[PDB]
């Protein structure tokens, strides 16, 4: 996250980190044994790590929780990053408290200008590269489609959206990848790509989750 600030310790009880040896990708608890995340975040051997602030230190409220199955999206398309989510189950159900909490699924799709709440362990330099041990946030609007299309001729899909600023400087960036963007209390967003981090008329692309919830559901309730 760049240009964002400190969450706040386990503020954002929903928010994991997909642990392989290091921390590489975001991921948001959506119940007791799900994790939605980005499925360019797909790899083996992910241990799901809950309750985190500072991912370099037990700290004393983390869960560290195997995956027991990953389930890409069906569709999705890495040349072009459409459908950019995946599910990912855990061996054992996380146990549930103030600290660790499951997100709601969206029951209808955000509008442009809603605000909303963007997390992770990402980059927080646009120039340089600077890792946080300590979660960030940002707050941020979600931009119109025809402005999100605008910046990024021939790329936008219904399935993406854009959320940040045009002018730069507040954005996600590489290491937030698969996280959550929240908006009144629900899943809107999974951090998925954008040109650089935080540059001008280059805002953040995220996966549109409105459209996936169905899927999510049923995939849920067979697995
Ligand atoms: N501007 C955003 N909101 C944004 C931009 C990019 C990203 C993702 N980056 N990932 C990388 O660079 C990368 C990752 C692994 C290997 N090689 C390169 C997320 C958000
Ligand atoms: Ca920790």
């Amino acid at each position: 996250i760049v240009g964002g600030y400190t969450c706040g310790a386990n503020t954002v009880p929903y928010q994991v980190s997909l642990n392989s040896g290091y921390h590489f990708c975001g991921g948001s608890l959506i119940n007791s044994q799900w994790v939605v995340s980005a499925a360019h975040c797909y790899k083996s051997g992910i241990q799901v790590r809950l309750g985190e602030d500072n991912i370099n230190v037990v700290e004393g409220n983390e869960q560290f929780i195997s995956a027991s199955k990953s389930i890409v999206h069906p569709s999705y398309n890495s040349n072009t990053l459409n459908n950019d989510i995946m599910l990912i189950k855990l061996k054992s159900a996380a146990s549930l408290n103030s600290r660790v909490a499951s997100i709601s699924l969206p029951t209808s799709c955000a509008s442009a200008g809603t605000q909303c709440l963007i997390s992770g362990w990402g980059n927080t330099k646009s120039s340089g590269t600077s890792y946080p041990d300590v979660l960030k946030c940002l707050k941020a609007p979600i931009l119109s489609d025809s402005s999100c299309k605008s910046a990024y001729p021939g790329q936008i899909t219904s399935n993406m959206f854009c959320a940040g600023y045009l002018e730069g400087g507040k954005d996600s960036c590489q290491g937030d990848s698969g996280g959550p963007v929240v908006c009144s209390g629900k899943l809107q967003g999974i951090v998925s790509w954008g040109s650089g981090c935080a540059q001008k008329n280059k805002p953040g692309v995220y996966t549109k989750v409105c459209n996936y919830v169905s899927w999510i559901k049923q995939t849920i309730a067979s697995n």
